[PDB]
């Protein structure tokens, strides 16, 4: 089955959300707001550039889908937890960090050499966006060598806090997995809690890394007696991690197969050379 | 017919060069040198991170090539003149800006879905490196929406000043195309001069953009009577540009077909929102 149109319309959903955020944020914040938050004119300028780039990413997907005889998805209805400039930068970082696995997963389904070149070229742009927002928020712009994929439903899981409703059947999220803390080095013990009362029998932690793939462990129990399941960041991983609860070892490569996913994933910002110290 | 090994060994040549540069740069410069140049500890830390990431990109290509039964290319012999931090940053930006079209071109030849996912994941990392070095040198980290490909020999042309010799038959560069100026906005008139004498019969300027593909124009002549050919940055382009001389108009998509290339390409840093003000 040629899944090209499916993949493109999924990416269009991703870019409708991102473009809506940046259009609204540029509308509501000025360079003076950025400067009051300690940023420079060129940071606001690049922020407008990100808006323009994401509008292009959305419009290009619309054009390509139409050229293939498809019907482009409309926007959904969104909500963004924006108050001050700092929150704008955090939301931006969150969106761009989820962009990359979305594009990487979708590229597995794009049949054409030429269309892969175009889509990869947009992934490259969103990776530059991610590096910019990392740097502005004190995170390493390039924390590791390899970014990895996630599935469409995994991406829906990352996006769900920003979606109020969709007017068409979009990819369904898994329940949200809350991580505490959501950043830190190898060896960090992460308390994990699920938004729904899922079956925890046989649950394992999947730590999804770009450089090592999926690494499995059986969860621990929180030392504070709260009953939360813990997952410990294992050695050898590099870059941004995604942590999920999965059914046993049913799946070796969770980034390309969500058939065992129970809760999550959510992102974890692994410490890296380049973080503010 | 399956060009996967050819593409991977070409990328290995690219990453032998980049990793060699960053290894020697870290040996020669310290965090105190970076701080004396106005940078912060986190910028030196990220620089070491880039070295580590590029070493990983190289080593991963070696492993994959062996796993496919191929013989990995050894390093070439390089020349990287060592002066100051400003030069380190400029060379770094130059390498990362060239390694993105290298990966995008090579990805056209990689047959396996799973190998494409891995290689795209490294391209994403190099795009983050490029964004970091752009920002530290006062250029927009994300100057446009789409990065485009170049051919193997185009990449060899960009790399040629760093290569002393190779101990195996490597892709032969085209002559260098010098561009004056090498940055500016739409409408900039660029004086173009080739390193070798070329028959000018039917030569066109090829402006190679990621968002609009290759745009062709007949060269102009410098107004100062200097007799140098000129190419004018056309409307609508976004992001980093590559400018080459090509012969005739039978090849339209120069980023994927170098069979009409005569001189260049060389890079041109198009002005963008995010450049230092
Ligand atoms: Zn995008
Ligand atoms: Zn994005
Ligand atoms: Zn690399
Ligand atoms: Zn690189």
């Amino acid at each position: 089955m040629d899944m090209t149109l499916d993949a493109l319309n999924f990416l269009l959903g991703v870019e409708h959300l991102a473009s809506a955020f940046y259009v609204q944020a540029v509308n509501n914040f000025t360079a003076d707001d950025f400067k009051a938050a300690g940023l420079a004119q060129r940071d606001y300028d690049q922020f407008v550039g990100v808006r323009n780039n994401e509008v292009d990413h959305r419009d290009t997907l619309i054009s390509v889908i139409k050229s293939l005889g498809g019907k482009p998805n409309p926007p959904c209805k969104y909500t963004f937890p924006v108050t001050d400039v700092a929150s704008v930068l955090k939301v931006s970082r969150t969106l761009e960090n989820a962009d990359k696995p979305a594009y990487l997963g979708a590229l597995r389904d794009i049949k054409s050499v030429e269309l892969r070149t175009s889509v990869q070229g947009a992934l490259s742009g969103d990776s530059a966006h991610a590096a910019f927002f990392a740097y502005l928020t004190g995170k390493a712009p390039a924390p590791g060598p390899v970014d990895g994929p996630l599935t469409q439903r995994h991406i829906a899981t990352l996006a769900q806090d920003f979606i109020v409703s969709c007017p068409y059947p979009a990819p369904k999220p898994f329940p949200k997995l809350t991580l505490s803390p959501q950043s830190g080095p190898v060896g960090t013990v992460v308390a994990t809690t699920c938004a729904q009362d899922v079956d925890t029998n046989g649950v394992m932690c999947a730590i999804i890394s770009g450089n090592q793939g999926t690494l499995m462990q059986r969860p621990g129990q929180a030392k504070d007696g709260s009953g939360a399941a813990t997952c410990t960041i294992p050695p050898g991983v590099k870059g941004i991690l995604f942590i999920a609860w999965v059914r046993g070892r049913d799946v070796l490569n969770v980034g390309v197969d969500d058939s065992s996913t129970v809760c999550g994933p959510n992102y974890f910002l692994l410490s890296a050379l380049g973080d503010a110290v």
